[PDB]
């Protein structure tokens, strides 16, 4: 009437604890012990978990106990190249477009950001990959303070505002943006769950918060360049270095080329001196563009188009003329006093210069007589050329019913995403939202190899020397007298594997169990399981007569897994044991 505390495994010598099995109950006194906890009893090994309990006690007086053995496996992806592990950061656009109600309710920002979520976890399933996440529009959405500019001029470029819900005056704004970013490489679990949570799941609507909704343009260079510094300051060449960037549009900002107005050579020079600094005269270094000042003084662009403007005055919607903007009665006196251009109650509309065609003269306002910058694509791909290629990151970019909208072709849309990935058959427009992962993991399986933990594998359950496996008959083992199942919901019926997802047998497909009549083993064979793939074996036994009172006996003898039984033999897990006694 006294309980051995714990046991012991034989392939790491560590201690297990045992438990009372509450069912086998003689009055204040315990008949059978379970090991692990009175739960699911599971031990983690590196190639998943196993359990080995009595879930049942079938006549308690009798000493017939149900024993349930199971087996749960792991995926890994390790990388082609050398088990290197890998740094990632993830693009990801979350511009007003992406609106969940946009082009027919496709569901981009919500998919997107599921897709990216499912490749994100997939990444981590390797403890040693490390992740990262961008999401931008006007700005780097990372829950800071962000200012934009906004609006049109009149004939001496004085900035308004000529929305009718907005006074004229708002010509900037400044608002927090969400946190939907995550700037550090991490691969710790926790970190990892706070990335998760901030990929958003939708963008702003016009009619939800209007001020963040002026941030909602696609600011493509800022986000390429906060991937690069992200790698550049915290990875190392230890890693290997991967970019995946989702976006739906071409940019329509960009960071400005420093052309110098006060030298004395055609802007074409200055052009082709950027370019001759670089060995393949492909792109322009980052000193060459203007990054020191705030986003709001010195980008170009303001979301209205891909395109910079050659005529700076503003046309009518879908017509030539120049639109003008009638001033409410009860601000003529103060804009004329401001020193508006008013031309009889109407002042006419001119882009503002940050979204004219440059260089041009800051004084005369003169354009250049040569070299002239006419869409944000340019300077982004010369960037990215001058101070991204060059570094050989693996650069993925799939792109969302991309087709050039604002001011630019399908075709100039589909050679500026090209243009900014790592080869050209590493960009991938999709047509429906859908396919935005089957499309990440083409190119993450480029990569990596998903391997699972059990392969081949083995269970070997030998009857403990005082112990009887039950047979219905006394005498043949039947395909009655155990029950294997899956948690695809399949079974081995008869021997054969029936059931799953596919009406294929699934999980348990050419698994057998086979017994060996002497030693009295059970043993499951041809286990393939991958992660969260689980079977779940119960059979009887009876405690034989012959047996010492009041003394515990083990119900198995040493109880194994060998996961992959040909890639490495030698592999061997132990299982913990039950025991059982009776008077
Ligand atoms: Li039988
Ligand atoms: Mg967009």
């Amino acid at each position: 009437a006294q309980y051995p505390k714990s046991a012991i495994y034989e392939d790491t010598k560590e201690n297990y604890p045992l438990v009372n099995v509450e069912g086998s109950k003689v009055g204040e006194q315990y008949k059978a012990l379970n090991p692990i906890n009175g739960k699911d009893g599971r031990r983690e090994i590196a190639e998943g978990w196993l359990s080995k309990k009595i879930t049942g006690v079938n006549d308690l007086d009798k000493n017939k106990y149900k024993i349930e053995l199971t087996v749960e496996g792991k995926t890994t992806v390790e990388t082609k190249e050398l088990n290197q592990p890998l740094d990632v950061v993830v693009l990801l656009d979350n511009s007003n477009s992406m609106n969940n109600e946009r082009a027919n309710n496709s569901q981009r920002a919500l998919k997107a950001g599921e897709a990216v979520e499912k490749l994100i976890d997939k990444i981590t399933s390797n403890k040693d990959n490390r992740v990262a996440l961008v999401t931008y529009a006007s700005t780097i959405f990372d829950g800071t303070e962000a200012t934009v500019s906004k609006g049109v001029a009149d004939q001496n470029g004085k900035a308004l505002n000529d929305s009718v819900s907005w006074d004229y005056h708002k010509t900037t704004f400044t608002a927090t943006t969400h946190n939907y970013s995550y700037l550090n490489l991490t691969n710790d679990a926790n970190e990892v769950n706070i990335l998760k949570s901030r990929i958003p799941k939708e963008a702003e609507h016009i009619n939800g918060d209007r001020t963040l909704y002026q941030f909602g343009a696609t600011f493509t260079q800022k986000a390429l360049m906060k991937a690069n510094e992200i790698l550049e300051t915290q990875s190392s060449n230890a890693r290997k270095k991967l970019i995946f960037h989702v976006t739906d549009g071409v940019p329509t900002m960009s960071y400005a080329i420093n052309f110098n107005p006060y030298i004395s050579t055609s802007y074409q020079n200055q052009f082709n001196s950027f370019l001759n600094k670089i060995p393949d005269r492909s792109g322009i270094l980052q000193e060459d563009f203007i990054i020191n000042g705030d986003d709001y003084q010195i980008v170009k662009g303001d979301g209205e188009s891909f395109k910079l403007f050659s005529d700076r005055k503003v046309p009518v919607t879908g017509g030539t003329t120049q639109a003008a903007y009638r001033v409410p009665q009860n601000q003529l006196s103060v804009m004329s006093n401001e020193g508006y251009a008013i031309n009889s109650g109407y002042i006419y509309l001119y882009w503002r210069d940050y979204n004219w065609v440059y260089p041009f003269d800051p004084k005369t306002k003169k354009v250049s007589a040569t070299k002239q910058i006419k869409t944000h694509g340019e300077p982004t791909t010369l960037y990215f050329n001058g101070n991204i290629r060059p570094k050989g990151y693996d650069i993925f970019t799939v792109g969302i019913g991309v087709n050039g909208d604002p001011g630019a072709t399908p075709l100039e849309a589909e050679k500026f995403m090209q243009s900014i990935s790592s080869k050209t058959e590493n960009y991938t427009n999709v047509d429906d939202t859908n396919k935005i992962y089957d499309e990440l993991n083409k190119y993450f399986k480029t990569i990596v190899e998903e391997k699972h933990s059990i392969v081949d594998g083995n269970v070997t359950d030998p009857m403990g020397e005082m112990i009887e496996f039950q047979l219905k008959n006394g005498q043949s083992f039947t395909h009655d007298d155990y029950v294997l199942v899956g948690n695809d919901g399949s079974q081995l019926k008869n021997g054969v594997a029936l059931g799953g997802p596919n009406s294929d047998g699934g999980i348990l497909k050419d698994v057998t169990v086979t017994y060996d009549k002497t030693s009295q083993t059970i043993k499951i064979n041809h286990l393939n399981l991958g992660s969260g793939q689980k079977v779940v074996l119960t059979y009887d036994v009876r405690l034989k007569d012959n047996y010492i009172s009041n003394k515990f006996y083990n119900t198995n003898n040493r109880t194994t897994l060998s996961p992959k039984s040909e890639k490495e033999p030698n592999t061997i897990r132990d299982f913990p044991i039950p025991k059982i006694r009776d008077v």
